[PDB]
């Protein structure tokens, strides 16, 4: 039967399935179309998802959430460390993995952050098979983009316990994208910014798309930003009214905490919609009624810091990008809290009034995206970046990935060494920054270069690549127009695009490395006479 694709988050898992031309978002049994990310441990049973989500205030230190953040981790990481001293159940090192601990039927019980995300998977896979009226194994789930190989790892394991079969586990930005159909455009690379404002996360993400193939570019964001931060503000506000109007702190009960709380979480979303929401809460504390309102202006104060601060990752994504603002071709809103209408107008203002893709549900658009990859996984522009080889085993590009051919690009190089008689033109494709991690196509000498210091001869090398996509690469000393070249035939199906994939993540897994390795080499347009990767 048909794949299912499942968005795993932090607070809330979402499950769709693609099925007659539509991804249908699948309710689970209390009618709901997102499902607490919640597992909670009774003395007698085991609850999942909104029943967990219900009674935690009940049953705080064997209620767990947030596995996400533990996922793939070792204790002793700083985020586990800093982390663990939010949450009321209790998380032990065994032999370096974190563990939740928890009293289950009066025993104490261990489990995995994989074993509680599998529990959470189970839920899901139940809710899609109540749906569809038939087993589910096949699943694509999703991840953060700047989730590393353990954290992926672990959230197929989690996949695998659950007794789902993980075609693919793919980043939740370019499930966003997939939802908005943005890998469909043929034509010239688009820069893609997806901006996440849910889950208790804030996701900035800028990929580029061409010829179906995703590249994140760059991340940034706050791990701990989210609509509750936004509520706390409210609450704080009318603690502080009540205190003022009736001279009474209602920080000590609770429970008036948290039907303030409630209360106020559904203010927020009145003011999505409406410009002031009212607050009615009967006998909040010593039997005075707390009648008022707030307007959607003074949300807004209250969170001024909060809003503005989302315009920071989204800077710094784009300058790890190494791109301007107006580079943007599309702009996607993923999350609950992108509903808040002082957001969009923010982040619109900062794109000069560009229209924001936002007509799919926040909360569904990473499960609609995986669901819509998990159906096709069920049933010219260059491929690599094209350069040569400079001193140190450099990857110097001169074509681009996502270049549109027929094209011609010329650099000119010099030698490394004094006197050298000779250089190595050697031909890599693949976007990291030291050649040995690229593939060599070929390579050719050109001798004879009269003898000079270092940084004098100049040689001019280009790389012309025809409509039919043969590479030419020629090399000419300046100083006489002697001249070598080699010719590099394109066999058709000498790359899959999943061989394409495998290159382009490789780079986005040593990205920081890479990044930081192409500052060694100081001239960047020196040639040797030797393949440095064969030097001893
Ligand atoms: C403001 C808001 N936050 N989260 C959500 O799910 N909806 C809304 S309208
Ligand atoms: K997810
Ligand atoms: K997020």
């Amino acid at each position: 039967g048909p794949a299912v694709g499942i968005d795993l988050g932090t607070t809330y898992s979402c499950v769709g399935v693609f099925q007659h031309g539509k991804v249908e978002i699948i309710a689970n049994d209390q009618g709901n179309r997102t499902t607490p990310s919640y597992v909670a441990f009774t003395d007698t049973e085991r609850l999942i998802g909104d029943a967990a989500k219900n009674q935690v205030a009940m049953n705080p230190t064997n209620t767990v959430f947030d596995a996400k953040r533990l996922i793939g981790r070792r204790f002793d990481d700083a985020v586990v460390q800093s982390d663990m001293k939010h949450w009321p159940f209790m998380v032990v090192n065994d032999a370096g993995r974190p563990k939740v601990q928890v009293e289950y039927k009066g025993e104490t019980k261990s489990f995995y952050p994989e074993e509680v995300s599998s529990m959470v998977l189970t839920k899901m896979k139940e809710i899609a098979e109540a749906y569809l009226g038939k087993t589910v194994t096949n699943a694509v789930v999703t991840v953060p983009a700047y989730f590393n190989d353990s954290q992926r790892q672990a959230t197929k394991d989690a996949g695998t316990i659950a007794g789902l079969n993980v075609l693919r586990i793919i980043n939740e930005p370019t499930a966003a994208a997939i939802a908005y159909g943005l890998d469909k455009k043929v034509g010239a690379e688009r820069n893609v910014l997806i901006f996440d404002l849910g889950g208790g996360t804030f996701d900035v993400s800028i990929l580029t798309i061409a010829a179906g193939i995703f590249e994140v570019k760059s991340t940034a964001g706050d791990t701990h930003l989210g609509g509750e931060d936004f509520d706390n503000r409210m609450v704080n506000h009318f603690i502080a009214e009540f205190k003022r109007k009736h001279k009474k702190d209602i920080s000590e009960n609770k429970r008036a905490v948290r039907r303030l709380r409630t209360a106020c979480e559904r203010a927020k979303r009145t003011l999505s919609s409406s410009t002031q929401a009212s607050i009615e809460i009967d006998s909040l504390y010593e039997g005075i009624d707390f009648y008022t309102s707030i307007t959607r202006a003074r949300f807004e104060e209250l969170n001024a810091d909060l809003f503005r601060g989302t315009l920071d990752p989204v800077e710094k994504a784009l300058r790890d990008a190494k791109l301007d603002k107006s580079q943007i071709h599309d702009i996607v809103l993923v999350g609950g809290s992108t509903r808040i209408p002082k957001i969009q107008k923010l982040l619109q203002d900062f794109f000069n009034g560009k229209e924001l893709n936002k007509s799919i549900n926040p909360d569904e658009a990473v499960a609609y995206g995986a669901a819509v990859q998990a159906a096709i996984l069920s049933g010219d522009v260059t491929p690599l970046s094209l350069g040569i080889e400079t001193a140190g085993g450099v990857m110097t590009v001169l074509i681009k990935r996502n270049t549109t051919i027929p094209t011609k690009q010329t650099q000119t190089f010099t030698t490394y060494s004094d006197n050298q008689p000779g250089v190595l033109i050697q031909v890599y494709e693949g976007e990291r920054a030291m050649t040995k991690d690229n593939n060599l196509l070929g390579k050719f000498e050109l001798t004879g270069i009269p003898p000079a210091p270092r940084g004098v001869p100049q040689i001019e090398v280009t790389f012309d690549i025809d409509a039919n996509g043969i590479l030419n690469v020629s090399a000419v000393d300046k100083s006489t127009g002697k001249e070598n070249k080699i010719t590099i035939t394109n066999d058709k199906g000498r790359l899959s695009k999943e061989d394409i994939e495998r290159m382009v993540q490789e780079a986005e897994k040593y990205k920081a490395e890479d990044e930081k390795q192409r500052d060694k080499v100081s001239s960047k347009n020196s040639l040797e006479s030797y393949a440095f990767n064969m030097k001893a």
